[PDB]
């Protein structure tokens, strides 16, 4: 056993120059200069010949040079259940699932509705306002592991922004997509093929792609998006409502979407899948439907879901034309 202070010093040190070491090498952006790195890993270093114990391969400092970043891809548990969602192609099939809902609900339920982005699905997981963990939806119950493909992500903020109106949450777990924008992912295609290598077919084939790298340096030159649009598992966040959880989003500075409404009843509902259906191609980014979700969480709650999706939200699909 170490001497508390001891370790408290040499976790925060280390800690810090991690940071540090990852955005300057990997992410080609630092946030502090080149002095003020300096004087920190000499300090690390000090601490650990005054330690010796606490140098370990492990360390940014014994062993890591500009390296030990890599992504592996294991398995990681999500801490709330990532289900799919269920399809309506067609006009009945809504009416259906509204009158399902109707039935078991009763005109209290109000429905929030969003756009369906055509992209990857990741899931952040942050503890006390710090990113600790990103991942893949796999197959709902575990998921990979792509931590540092993520923390390069301009949209993705590794600490969350406090607030008097929103308190940043115990435990925060956000689920949203990925994505390229047109312009980009013509963009990156025409480098790629510069360089001897194959272009990707679409915009949701790249932006998998380009999240899913080893190297996450490779991810971070290129200019993934995220929206953020659910949320799994929380702690110290009661939201009453998904619309009001997305003002707390926005508050800690995560990254929402501008066109979500909140519709009263099925016709209101109507009518945006109806306007998303003729405006959807002014986006830049892919938009295959509209996701309709009952806004009120404890409508969600009872309602639940089934091993495969929930019952509360269905998403409308567009015909692809
Ligand atoms: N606004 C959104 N809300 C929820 N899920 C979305 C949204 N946009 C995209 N998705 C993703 O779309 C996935 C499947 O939808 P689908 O296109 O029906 O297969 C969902 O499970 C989510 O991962
Ligand atoms: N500002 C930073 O965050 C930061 C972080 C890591 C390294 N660096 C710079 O990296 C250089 C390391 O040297 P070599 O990789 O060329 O040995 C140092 O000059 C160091 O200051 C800067």
């Amino acid at each position: 056993q170490t001497a508390p202070e001891v370790l408290r010093q040499w976790q925060a040190l280390a800690e810090e120059v991690r940071e540090h070491q990852f955005r300057y090498y990997v992410r080609d952006a630092p946030i502090i200069s080149d002095a003020e790195f300096d004087e920190l890993l000499r300090r690390l270093e000090a601490l650990e010949e005054q330690h010796p114990e606490l140098r370990t391969p492990d360390s940014p400092t014994q062993l890591v040079g500009g390296a030990g970043f890599a992504t592996d891809f294991e398995p990681v548990d999500h801490l709330e259940r990532m289900l799919s969602l269920d399809n309506a192609f067609t006009a009945d099939e809504l009416a259906a699932w509204a009158g399902r809902i109707h039935a078991e609900v009763g005109d209290a339920a109000h429905y929030l509705c969003e756009l369906k982005i055509d992209g990857v699905a990741l899931s952040l997981v942050y503890r006390e306002g710090r990113l600790t963990r990103a991942s893949t939806r796999g197959d709902g119950r575990t998921g990979e592991d792509v931590t540092l493909n993520a923390r390069t992500i301009a949209d993705v903020p590794e600490r969350l922004t406090p607030g008097d109106d929103y308190p940043v949450p115990e435990v925060l777990e956000v689920r949203g997509e990925v994505f390229f924008r047109l312009d980009d992912f013509q963009a990156l295609n025409a480098s790629l093929v510069e360089e001897g290598k194959a272009p990707f077919a679409n915009p949701r084939n790249s932006a998998a792609g380009s999240l899913r790298q080893k190297d996450p340096a490779v991810t971070a030159r290129r200019r993934l998006r995220m929206i953020c649009y659910g949320l799994g598992h929380v702690e110290g966040f009661r939201p009453a409502t998904l619309h009001q959880a997305y003002l707390a989003l926005r508050a800690w500075g995560l990254p929402v979407s501008e066109h979500t409404t909140l519709a009263t009843d099925l016709a209101g509902v109507r009518e945006r899948i109806d306007y998303w259906g003729e405006h959807r191609h002014e986006v830049d980014h892919e938009i295959d439907g509209v996701v309709v979700k009952v806004d009120e969480v404890a409508l969600q709650r009872r309602l639940g879901s089934t091993s495969r999706a929930p019952r509360w939200a269905i998403a409308y699909k567009y015909p692809p034309e």
